[PDB]
DNA sequence: GTTCGATGTC
DNA sequence: GACATCGAAC
């Protein structure tokens, strides 16, 4: 894992520190950020690097190297500037997640971080740790995944940043070669308040920040790339979430242990559908992509709504809206399942067409770009639906 | 119940 | 690029 030169340069161009100030690079290894900052701003600073793997710690003699777990590190003094690229990843069982540590250690992280939510991520913890290590007025500059702009797992982190100081977010995108992640650079200052969202332009000369929008009273709300168009479209109709209760499919384990489910096709048996069975406007009821089969009528045992024809919206087809009406009412292993709320009148055919329209695809693409490889509930809830498609009585 | 991916694999 | 994880985690 290395950070592209132009990314480091761009980040260094956003960093600031007072003469003789303390500068730190967490999870430094050989310290690419300390080197770049020193070459750009001089040597009149106290350079510190923290690395947990001794084989990786390799700093120049003018910097102070510290062997320790950054997240549980307790220095004597706070810092004026913290910059770097923290490790990303969920802490969990190796068969499913990338970060592997003793449960007791994960317990220590949970105890130390007030923003730790759900499965959380190593990068969220590094952000909180760095902010806590920041001296009043101090500045932090990290490059991390863009997922924290919209995901629930990071609601406390956003709320934390909003109340601890001022934040600027610069969208980069997939700037890490052979690394499947959409990234953003965050410049946080432990003072003031508000949020500034910037887009960037890449050139040979490097990255150039382009001011997109400003939210002076940001309190941790989901961060999006709004435009006059997205705004105009959102107030043109009722949020989809006000018309439908939104549930998710029962998970693979539930099906796998259910006595009515089989690993092979058979009479009276039907496949448990997945995102691969959902297409724009229709459902492929024949193909089996889950390796699971079961009698249709028994599906209501895992989720009661599996017995009722209803609207289905995709979750993992990237940032877009793919919907279809499940007229047969099949058992599903994935996707969103929307049940109309009491008094809600709708036109399935027309609503489906609206959800799959090009206009809708552009709407979500503009707002959430490629932060995450999904259409999340938070995104789905806010989709605007006008009277032509759904009406609340 | 439902969330998230320095995604997993073609 | 196509096309979506899928189950451990809370
Ligand atoms: N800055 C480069 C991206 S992160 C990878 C580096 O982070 C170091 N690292 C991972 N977890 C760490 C932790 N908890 N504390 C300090 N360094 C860490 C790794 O050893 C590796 O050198």
């Amino acid at each position: 894992v290395e950070t592209p030169p132009e990314v480091v340069d761009f980040m260094v161009s956003l960093a600031e520190a007072p003469r003789g100030g303390r500068v730190l690079e967490p999870a430094c290894a050989h310290g690419p950020f300390l080197r770049a900052f020193r070459e750009a701003h001089g040597t009149g600073y106290r350079f510190v690097g923290v690395e947990i793997d001794p084989k990786a710690l390799d700093l120049p003699p003018w910097a102070e190297g510290i062997l320790a777990d950054f997240l549980l590190w307790e220095p004597g003094e706070a810092f004026d500037l913290i910059l770097g690229n923290p490790p990303y990843g969920i802490v969990g069982e190796a068969s499913k997640y990338p970060i592997h540590v003793f449960k007791a250690v994960k317990d220590l992280y949970k105890k130390a971080f007030s923003t730790w939510k759900g499965k959380y991520n190593l990068y969220g913890a590094f952000l909180e740790k760095a902010v806590r290590l920041l001296k009043p007025g101090g500045v932090l500059v990290f490059v991390v995944p863009a997922t924290w702009l919209v995901l629930e797992d990071f609601a406390l982190l956003r709320e934390f940043l909003a109340r601890e100081g001022k934040t600027s977010v610069y969208y980069l995108g997939e700037v890490f070669p052979q690394k499947k992640v959409s990234a953003v650079v965050i410049r946080f200052q432990k003072s003031g308040k508000g949020l500034s969202l910037w887009d960037t332009q890449e050139s040979e000369s490097g990255f150039t920040p382009i001011l997109w929008a400003e939210y002076p009273h940001w309190e941790g709300e989901i961060i999006r790339f709004e435009t006059e168009e997205t705004r105009k479209l959102e107030i043109s109709g009722m949020p989809l979430g006000d018309l439908f209760h939104i549930r998710f499919a029962a998970r693979s384990p539930e099906f796998k242990k259910h006595p009515a489910v089989r690993k092979e096709p058979g009479p009276g048996l039907v496949p448990v559908l997945t995102g691969r069975n959902l297409k724009p406007g229709w459902v492929d009821y024949e193909k089996n992509h889950s390796g699971l089969w079961m009698p249709k009528e028994r599906a209501k045992e895992l989720r009661d709504f599996y017995a009722t024809p209803h609207l289905v919206v995709a979750h993992t087809k990237g940032t877009r809206v793919v919907a279809a009406w499940d007229e047969r009412a099949y058992p599903w292993r994935e996707e969103f399942h929307l049940l109309p709320k009491e008094g809600v009148r709708l036109d399935p055919s027309s609503l489906v067409q609206w959800l799959n329209s090009e206009a809708m695809q552009k709407h979500v693409r503009t707002l959430y770009r490629d932060f995450v490889p999904h259409l999340t509930l938070r995104m789905l809830e806010r989709l605007p639906v006008r009277r032509e498609y759904g009406f609340h009585t």
